[PDB]
């Protein structure tokens, strides 16, 4: 069976008072496991989780010469003290720095964000809306079974962006390593268009085998971001995958 | 800015552990070293695992790894550590220290080719004498604490004569740990066939605005204390403020 429902995960999330999907995809066995198969399909405004494919685009078409390039602070003071700064791929992505990536969109430009995002066979496809917002605000949907389908084709560098793009934006998605796992990860939270949902997609390296998820639940409050990985990580745990 | 400062309080991080050897730190930033001791800092002794780092660079450089994918099949001997008596890529490889795998690196790469790599690399003290398949363990090649941090720093820049894509798999492969406040890209090592028995730390240290290289080695007369190696490198890096 492609796609097994796991409902006892809802203890992970009702144990939060929260409400979302974890989706898993055990590269080795080619299987997919969920808590919620119907909202698995759901798609939702990507938000900062398009980071990644922005990244690989600005890369291939040299908006991005590499993880060492400056991109300087506007000047214009936001409400996340860290995007008060100068950045590079690495702390852009770590920070999710939306006006150094809204920069990046405007210098892709709408016809060429288009036909990478059809080359990637990303979500619906649709950049309709504002060439440096799309991804916040515009027609962009993905689900967290996209989000998987996706990624296994960037960490198998099978995108059609050069091999170099693939693993600098990788190497830009780690987020955490220990000698029991890897994982490369981007965070989302979509506020602009109801509902407000929080995102966290990448996957898992292994010493044998990779993990693949896509994470969403409902976020009306910022209170609640620090469970996008904590729920994801009691599911880790539970399948035995960390210890 | 004085290229190299000495700072003996690190000792009491070697003392608490009633053990003896260097730390050495470079503030890439700064262009500026620290040491608890100059004159180990500068002593060579056998690379031993911390040469998987070089020998991991010309493999991939010459096609001897294709990639951090290819599969490296265990020959069948059961050795002492048990993670070794498996199938490996570069990755697992790395991770585990796994000897075998990389003796096999060293008979494809071969000695003519080992010798001019280390050469261009300015690698220690560029001898390669011994076997091709063990002269890291046992034969002529010498590399102190200063000489790996010249090394790595120019791993880190790209700027080793081997391809950009074989400098990349090299440090994805030395990934050891990372989480919010950190990156840490290093390689272990323990040096037993030769006195004094040592252990080694060195890699890097990546934050959001600054590198800081680290090159360590301590006494290591059993492996009961293997694990002070990155103990004590981070007690120097926590008194040191470079991580919390």
């Amino acid at each position: 069976k492609e796609w097994q429902e796991n409902k006892s995960w809802n203890a992970h999330f009702t144990e939060h008072k929260s409400q979302g999907v974890v989706v898993l995809w055990n590269e080795n066995k080619q299987q997919g496991f969920t808590n919620n198969l119907k909202r698995a399909n759901q798609a939702f405004l990507p938000a900062s989780t398009f980071k990644i494919p922005n990244s690989l685009i600005a890369l291939d078409l040299g908006v991005v010469k590499d993880e060492h390039q400056v991109f300087k602070w506007d000047g214009q003071t936001r409400d996340i003290a860290t995007w008060n700064r100068d950045h590079n791929l690495i702390t852009a992505m770590k920070y999710s720095v939306v006006p150094v990536y809204q920069e990046f969109a405007r210098q892709i430009g709408e016809a060429r964000m288009s036909k990478m995002l059809h080359a990637f066979d990303y979500g619906n496809e649709d950049i309709s809306g504002n060439v440096d917002s799309f991804w916040l605000d515009g027609g962009i949907r993905i689900s967290a079974t996209e989000q998987i389908s996706f990624l296994r084709k960037l960490y198998h560098n099978k995108l059609h962006v050069s091999e170099r793009s693939q693993r600098i934006v990788k190497q830009a998605m780690l987020t955490e390593a220990n000698g029991d796992y890897i994982i490369r990860a981007k965070t989302g939270y979509s506020t602009r268009i109801e509902p407000k949902i929080g995102w966290w997609v990448g996957w898992v390296e292994l010493d044998d085998n990779v993990w693949f998820f896509a994470m969403n639940m409902d976020m009306p409050t910022s209170d609640g971001l620090g469970l996008r990985q904590a729920i994801t990580k009691e599911v880790l745990k539970q399948e035995k995958i960390i210890p």
